[PDB]
């Protein structure tokens, strides 16, 4: 088995295309059917107010402290290549919202299996369609839409049930020196930091398979030490 552990967060555009160029580089991988993907929690902002009302361009500008005009640039770069990976964008109606419920969520959906749909429902709904993945009835919403029991999943947010769970995530990334995302660890042993070309992916995948598979030896030819 090929493990790949992935820290993401919902707000984080260069995550879903991440999330795209890793599914093109599975796709071409042969032993696709041997990869386990483990997402976890990442918080770009673990802070943040639950809605923060200012356009996505300015709480852009304010943080990384550059004029309106470029981070308009950064946020036309970011629209165009995720149009590349069949992403439509709508950075107007992005809501500035504190994602760790959505994380709670994620972490849910994983419980029955689903958390791969989870954590690509909720990117969509952050990046284009507008919502905010701060507010519980989106959240339920959204995991009804997934296929999940919805009054389970909303039981389970109102509870914090999984809100242990996702500091420990934030945590296990910050222990690792994770100070970005998407950021993938394959095989517990390589790390992969930002959303990287498919082929480097692949790479990744295909080298880790080989050291897991090396080429057998040929023997030759009084004992030894063996464990049981």
């Amino acid at each position: 088995k090929i493990r790949v552990d992935i820290w993401s967060d919902i707000a984080c555009p260069w995550c879903y295309i991440g999330k795209r160029r890793f599914e093109s580089a599975l796709g071409q991988f042969p032993q696709r059917d041997q990869v386990e993907v483990v997402w976890h929690s990442f918080e770009l902002d673990p802070s943040a107010r639950p809605l923060n009302p200012i356009a996505m361009r300015d709480g852009l500008a304010m943080k990384y402290s550059i004029s309106p005009a470029q981070a308009q640039g950064s946020l036309d770069h970011m629209t165009q290549t995720a149009a590349q990976e069949g992403l439509e964008y709508h950075f107007d109606r992005v809501k500035l919202a504190n994602t760790f419920l959505a994380h709670q969520l994620i972490h849910y959906a994983a419980e029955q299996g689903q958390g791969d749909a989870m954590k690509e429902r909720l990117l969509r709904a952050y990046m284009s369609e507008g919502q905010n993945v701060n507010d519980l009835d989106t959240l339920q919403k959204l995991a009804a839409e997934v296929g999940l029991d919805a009054g389970a999943a909303r039981a389970a947010l109102e509870a914090g049930t999984y809100a242990q769970a996702v500091r420990y995530d934030e945590a296990q990334a910050q222990q690792l020196g994770i100070t970005g995302v998407p950021f993938f660890v394959l095989g517990g042993k390589y790390g992969v930091s930002g959303a990287q070309a498919p082929e480097t992916l692949l790479g990744a995948l295909s080298q880790v398979w080989a050291e897991q598979h090396p080429a057998p030896l040929t023997m030759l030819g009084d004992g030894q030490c063996a464990v049981p």
